[PDB]
């Protein structure tokens, strides 16, 4: 069932958010701000539809697509940055590529079981996240 994102999804470890914020060029005040905050994540998925919501204390962010579909992504209360992005299936990790300013940056979303993955990159950083499928 390795492609069914379906629900919500908390986490449960974050290792170095910090250096992928940097690498976004996030203020200190708020990488000291979100660096310590545990995030939800809950995914609507209709086959190649997509529609999520990654939540905390400090901000939300939403973002839809279509898998194959490349769209104009704007990175709001994250960095604030206009991106072309594309999602496709690579295997059964989703896998997204943000064209713009920012060189080498994506992530790559997968599950394994009740467990969610996701690998945040920006240039040389790269942000490992893991939910938990919720209880
Ligand atoms: C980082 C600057 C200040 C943060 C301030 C606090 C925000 C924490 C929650 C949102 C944090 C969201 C990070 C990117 C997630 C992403 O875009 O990938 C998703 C799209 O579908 C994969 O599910």
């Amino acid at each position: 069932m390795t492609r069914d994102q379906n629900g919500t999804w908390e986490m449960e470890s974050n290792e170095n958010f910090e250096g992928y914020m940097k690498a976004l060029d996030i203020d200190f005040a708020t990488r000291k701000i979100a660096v310590r905050l545990t995030q939800t994540k809950v995914i609507d998925q209709d086959g190649d539809n997509f529609k999520t919501k990654t939540t905390s204390t400090f901000r939300n962010y939403d973002v839809d697509f279509t898998v194959g579909v490349e769209f104009d992504e704007y990175t709001k209360s994250l960095d604030n940055r206009h991106v072309k992005a594309l999602v496709t299936w690579e295997g059964d990790v989703l896998v997204c590529v943000q064209k713009g300013e920012k060189e080498n940056r994506g992530w790559k979303q997968w599950i394994e079981g009740d467990k969610l993955y996701l690998e945040l990159t920006c240039g040389d950083q790269v942000c490992r996240q893991v939910f938990k499928k919720k209880l």
